[PDB]
């Protein structure tokens, strides 16, 4: 299925936002919008890749770089610098107005706003959930081992354990069993947020998987995995 992409910026609460964006070639009328939330690493090759695969599903796939006002992960080499000097200052409220920011723009450049759906990979997998809570427009959302409970700060102070209770959309989460980084204990506790909340939601556990399960350039890629995952959440989508 031939796909076209592109760079381009999105206004963003006054600021030109950068932005990788890939579609269907010919397509028919306005298209089902997946925003794509990066990891730390930023609009990476790899997120790249991702909304071009999405595209050849019939998205209209969008990635913005969202640390893009306090810093480039590319200046950094270690995974600690990067995560203390730069994604530790980047405030979810600001990373949850600009992805309104994307969809507003994706709704006047080829998506459709009544289809408006999101994924997102390990601290975009959080943001994913967080996002599920903030946006009523959103028709659903597949979270790829975002981080469920945490300590909190003011950049950060409401984790997806906290606003279980205020999700919009469909949330599905994929989690590994091997990941260290989001201990079993941790799905269970949000397990119970959920379930109190009586949202739509499931989390789906894979025995043999680390975190960053689909990062196929990585050693942490486990390709049974990531190609389930991959095929549940074009499932999830499916209908919107």
């Amino acid at each position: 299925n031939a796909i076209i992409a592109g760079e381009t910026s999105i206004p963003s609460q006054g600021e030109n936002m950068p932005a990788y964006h890939a579609r269907p070639k010919n397509a028919d009328g306005p298209l089902p919008i997946v925003i794509v939330v990066q990891e730390i690493f930023g609009v990476h090759e790899h997120i790249r890749d991702l909304c071009r695969r999405l595209a050849q599903e019939g998205y209209l796939a969008i990635a913005p770089e969202l640390y893009f006002r306090q810093g480039d992960p590319n200046e950094y080499h270690d995974i600690p610098t990067l995560f203390k000097e730069l994604v530790s200052k980047v405030p979810d409220a600001q990373v949850l107005a600009d992805l309104d920011h994307v969809a507003s723009w994706a709704a006047r450049h080829g998506g459709d706003a009544h289809r408006l759906l999101i994924t997102g990979f390990c601290w975009g997998g959080r943001i994913t959930w967080l996002y599920a809570a903030h946006n009523p427009q959103l028709k659903a959302a597949v979270a790829w081992y975002g981080k469920l409970v945490g300590e909190k700060s003011l950049n950060s102070p409401k984790h997806p354990v906290d606003i279980a209770v205020d999700l919009n959309a469909p949330v599905l989460g994929l989690y590994g069993a091997k990941d260290a980084s989001i201990p079993q204990d941790t799905v269970e506790t949000m397990r119970q947020a959920l379930r109190a909340a009586n949202a739509t939601a499931e989390i789906v556990v894979y025995p043999e998987a680390d975190h960053a399960f689909n990062a196929d350039y990585r050693a942490s890629y486990h390709e049974e995995s990531a190609k389930d995952g991959w095929q549940r959440m074009l499932a999830w989508f499916a209908q919107y």
